[PDB]
């Protein structure tokens, strides 16, 4: 839908986690949307080789990206239903023109499509690449890989919704299940949101190589908590049972209509101009003027969905009446329109409550006649008037009372409360035929579209007074349903389509209403004949050569085709096909990939370049998945027990742990790039209310920072205007030193508390007290091996500054990667046949095999020394070459620099001659440099011919070995980053998992820190499937970016012996 991830992301501007190597949250489950992979990997003709070698690299980066521990799910578009041929076979046609018109005079994408020849061994490569990763990376290890590939009829996006439905469908379905979606199409995120899985996230890619592109969670934890405050607003005014969830399914449906891949748009909705504060407006609205949700789970209830629609129809008129239309317009209509809806539910309430006055006066008439009818004498001898709704005559005194005094009554009480009734005021009194007279004047006092518009619209339909209207309408109506059928339970249908290219006017939904409305289940085509019912008489050779319908000239209005015309004209030709034609024209089934150390295959490569086969080390088996359905009905909405808010697993986000208070308004919130012009849920944070025992409680403990995103971090010291508090180790017990701050300590929390609340307003719609004090910390980047074999939490050098409101102490579920622990034996810690890493002379960063143990304390190994020649010595050459070739000096900056202010000098010169020197840009974080292009190249050259010599392998047992000279490279991230690298230093990849094959050299040509995070840029000494050529810079696959984590600096040991 057109704006509606910008417009979602600025009204909630947290929902979204640029992912920067940072810890993640652990996830379950990935799925893969992977066609628009395949499409963004087959442009930029480049060969077989270079295309797989790119997917292969993307699936594997998204599968290291989260790192999912139970199921990894790949999905590919099989035959679509009907619903969406006519615009499947729109796309296609636009390219075979596009390509013809554009490029040719001025590779067939339409391949990639079910079928297709490039189709069939796309499978049999994709297979390939599992099996080489189920053989070889062990994190691929632990998972159900499941490939529901092109084979299989329906869209990746409705597959993968099909096996989530099942899953959560079961009755041992884990309540709390980490789900992650990769794709692009932001209806990903509505589909997400109908899940009712509230851990729950989007791996995207940015909207404003591979290594350095970002990507991003979008929490769906966050997103619902904010829809939840979106809504809440009513909870009071709604004339049901208020529940999230049902608002949230109702929410769905209204955002389906307003978009959605399978009907045609609305007319003029504007959504490029700001209707959609207005559009929701009208949900908001709608809701209070019902007698139930829109929405029971996916079936609609067209009586309520035409109180919404009256709400769009005066929309679609007042903006016919208006001249242009921009967010000016669209603010001060969502303001009418809220007034409108308090005014309304104003009058409603009056109305209410004339009806009770009625009903009342109405049963007091007829009692109070009856007792003015007997003259007074000389309490009990008259009828008491009870009335039954205390907390309805509560509200009501002033008038009650008002009214008792007027019909000559008491309102009266019991000392309890209890009742209330009126009473005839004996205690106040002859013709008195004038009481009666009195009574019965008082009782009586309270028995007190447009034409053009019309015209307009019919020419509209004319362009593209009736009951074919009631037709086209009805098709649009039945759209929808089907539309939300296929999303929140299934396809409905095969062949059901929207037969119009138009919707039609809003005003006229209506007349489309008045039908009854089911579908009939069907069965999708045959690939062949979707072949043929999508792709022109223009890129006719991708479909088996031997076959009006398939213009050469075509908002596409392209014909619908008549599809049984078509399977007929094709049956002719039917019998004709080869049997692999035969094969390729039939169903198949999802396929499931499991690791099985017992086995033992060879597996042949249906690819050329750099891959081969994988050999006498080949470990997995394919077989078919099947799902076991039952007697099991769908769950909608969440599962029993399932945690939210500050009940969440670690790593999701919550606003539920602070205590705060929220309101929609204009903050001019910077999400992207300029200010929003609409409202946002801006966020009013609570002060927790000492600052001494605070500080003696925390200090140098675990505290939780980064609020909406809680991590664990150390807390170093407390600024305050006056005061310092700071932690030091005692040995045993941290303790706080209290004291006043130094000037540039007093300079810095001034600027620092200005910085943070304008930012926390201007990027977060946070708005802050004002800063009280500020906890220093710094947050839990690991654990780390000590000496006594313990592991303990590990922290990230980087001080940062967070208000104290945002500090949580607490949190129920903590992240477990960082529960420290105690120390193992040596036959736990490593285990007889577990595979590790030499440091030590013989072999530094040899694999090493635990054979035995010959203490408890030392062990005996099988260290493989993986080459017996030399490291080759070019990087290191270079990188002095580059640094004698390029002195740089202290003010009292680079003898480039002195070139180019020398140029300008001698030009006397400007402006532009200066943006024009500009061009070439060296513009990076300031740890991190690079060798020259000259040197990157000899570089190259220097190792292509040094990866040719002959060189060998040898092995060695070994003994009494003690445990630091071996280590799980697995479980020493935090160690092995911790190391100097520099330009030149050889390194070994040295991690049994990720892009690169265990234990290959390289040398180091660059590093770049993304401030804390230090990515090496390593040319590889053999090529690399998944690499680069850093951008021209090399002549072959042999470039990586990679995290130091992965690297043993062979150079610089500085983990040896
Ligand atoms: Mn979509």
């Amino acid at each position: 839908i057109p704006k509606f991830f910008h417009f979602i992301s600025e009204r909630w501007p947290q929902i979204s986690q640029l992912i920067d190597g940072s810890q993640i949250p652990e996830f379950d489950n990935l799925y893969l949307d992977m066609n628009s992979i395949l499409h963004n990997c087959t442009h930029g003709r480049l060969s077989e080789e270079e295309v797989y070698s790119k997917i292969f690299s993307y699936i594997d980066h998204l599968f290291h990206t989260i790192k999912p521990k139970q199921t990894f799910y790949m999905a590919i578009d099989g035959v679509a239903p009907r619903a969406k041929m006519n615009q499947q076979r729109a796309r296609r046609f636009r390219t075979a023109m596009d390509a013809e018109k554009a490029l040719q005079k001025a590779f067939d994408s339409n391949a990639i499509t079910p079928g297709t020849e490039f189709m069939a061994k796309l499978t049999e490569n994709l297979k390939y690449f599992i099996h080489d990763k189920i053989t070889n990376d062990t994190r691929w290890q632990n998972v159900k890989v499941i490939f529901s590939g092109h084979e299989v009829p329906g869209e990746g996006q409705h597959k993968i919704m099909d096996y989530i439905r099942a899953i959560r469908a079961q009755e041992d379905y884990n309540p709390n299940t980490r789900h992650c979606i990769y794709g692009l199409d932001a209806d990903l995120i509505i589909l997400g949101l109908s899940t009712h899985d509230h851990h729950f996230c989007l791996l995207r890619e940015e909207v404003t190589t591979l290594e350095t592109q970002n990507f991003f969670l979008l929490h769906l934890s966050i997103l619902r908590e904010y829809l939840a405050l979106e809504f809440e607003e009513i909870t009071d005014s709604v004339q049901f049972e208020y529940d999230f969830e049902r608002v949230l399914d109702d929410f769905i449906f209204v955002l389906f209509t307003i978009g959605n891949d399978f009907l045609p748009n609305l007319p003029d909705l504007h959504l490029k101009k700001g209707a959609f504060p207005v559009l929701l407006q009208t949900f908001k609205e709608a809701l209070q003027h019902m007698d139930g949700y829109i929405n029971e789970q996916g079936k609609i209830n067209l009586a309520r969905f035409s109180i919404w629609l009256k709400y769009l129809s005066d929309f679609e008129y007042l903006n016919f009446e208006k001249k242009d239309i921009d967010v000016e317009w669209f603010n001060q209509q969502l303001e009418n329109i809220s007034l409108e809806g308090e005014r309304k539910r104003t009058r409603m309430g009056k109305k209410l409550l004339m009806k009770q006055q009625k009903k009342l006066i109405g049963a007091v008439k007829p009692w109070l006649l009856k007792t003015v009818q007997r003259k007074v004498t000389s309490d009990a001898d008259f009828e008491i008037f009870p009335l039954e709704d205390k907390e309805l005559v509560r509200a009501n005194l002033d008038f009650l009372k008002e009214f008792a005094f007027d019909l000559g009554l008491i309102l009266a009480h019991s000392k309890s409360k209890d009742l209330y009734y009126f009473k005839l005021d004996l205690d106040s009194i002859x013709x008195x035929x004038x009481x009666x007279x009195x009574x019965x004047x008082x009782x009586x006092x309270x028995x007190x579209y447009s034409e053009r518009f019309v015209e307009w619209k019919d020419q509209y339909y004319k362009d593209k007074d009736t009951d074919s209207l009631k037709e086209m309408t009805e098709n649009y109506v039945g759209g929808l349903q089907w539309v939300l059928y296929y999303y929140y339970r299934g396809c409905p249908s095969w062949s059901w389509y929207y037969r119009y290219h138009y919707a039609p006017r809003i005003s006229d939904v209506i007349k489309g209403i008045d039908q009854n409305i089911e579908f009939h289940k069907g069965q999708p085509f045959k690939p062949f004949q979707q072949l043929m019912a999508v792709l022109p008489e223009r890129s006719k050779n991708l479909i088996p050569v031997v076959y009006d319908f398939y213009p050469n000239e075509v908002v596409v209005k392209i014909s619908f085709v008549d599809q049984k015309r078509l399977v007929e004209a094709m049956a002719p030709y039917d019998a004709k096909l080869s049997p692999d034609e035969k094969k390729r024209n039939s169903f198949g089934t999802d396929l499931i990939f499991i690791f099985n150390p017992q086995v033992d295959t060879v597996y042949k490569t249906p690819l050329a370049g750099l891959f081969n086969d994988i050999e006498h080390n080949h470990c997995i088996e394919r077989e078919f998945i099947p799902e076991s359905m039952e007697n099991v009905k769908f769950l909608f909405g969440l599962p029993k027990g399932a945690k939210l808010g500050a009940s969440s697993l670690a790593g999701f986000p919550s606003l539920k742990t602070l205590p705060l208070t929220a309101e929609l308004a204009y903050n001019s919130s910077v999400v992207f790039n300029f200010p929003s012009k609409q409202q946002s849920m801006v966020l009013h944070i609570q002060d927790l209310y000492s600052l001494s025992d605070l500080a003696k409680r925390h200090m140098g403990k675990i505290v939780y920072s980064r609020w909406p995103f809680l991590r664990e971090s150390k807390l170093l010291s407390l600024i305050t205007e006056e005061t310092v508090y700071e932690g030091v180790k005692s040995g045993k017990l941290t303790k706080v030193i209290e004291r006043k701050p130094q000037d540039f300590e007093r300079k810095e929390f001034r600027e620092l508390k200005m910085t943070l609340k304008s930012n926390y307003q201007r990027t977060k719609a946070i708005l802050l007290d004002d800063i009280s004090a500020l906890a220093k910390v710094v947050p839990v980047n690991g654990l780390v091996r000590n000496s006594d074999g313990s592991y303990s939490k590990s922290f990230n050098e980087t001080i940062e500054y967070y208000p104290l409101q945002l500090i949580v102490e607490d949190v129920k579920n903590k992240d477990e990667r960082y529960i420290e622990k105690e120390p193992l034996p040596i036959n736990k810690e490593f285990p007889k046949g577990s595979k590790v890493v030499f440091l030590g002379d013989y072999a530094y960063g040899g694999e090493a095999t635990v054979d035995g143990y010959n203490s408890e304390t030392r062990l005996k190994l099988t260290v493989k020394k993986g080459s017996l020649r030399a490291e080759p010595n070019i990087g290191k050459v270079r990188a002095k070459l580059d640094s004698q070739a390029l002195r740089f000096y202290p003010t009292q900056x680079x003898x480039x620099x002195x070139x180019x202010x020398x140029x300008x000098x001698x030009x006397k010169t400007v402006a532009d001659w200066l943006s024009e020197a500009r061009k070439p840009f060296v513009v990076v974080s300031l740890e991190s440099d690079s060798l020259t292009k000259a040197s990157m190249a000899a570089v190259e050259s220097e190792i292509i011919k040094y990866v040719s010599l002959p060189d060998s392998s040898e092995q060695k047992k070994l003994a009494k070995v003690p445990r630091e000279a071996i280590l799980n490279a697995e479980s020493s991230y935090v160690l092995l980053r911790s190391q100097r690298f520099h330009l030149g230093d050889r390194v070994m990849y040295i991690q049994d998992s990720g892009k690169v094959p265990l234990h290959s050299k390289g040398t180091v040509v660059g590093y770049t820190s993304i401030g804390k995070n230090v990515s090496i840029q390593v040319l590889f000494d053999n090529e690399i499937i998944a690499g680069n050529n850093f951008g021209g810079r090399l002549q072959t696959r042999r470039g990586l970016g990679l995290d130091s984590s992965f690297l043993l600096n062979l150079s610089d040991r500085q983990l040896v012996y």
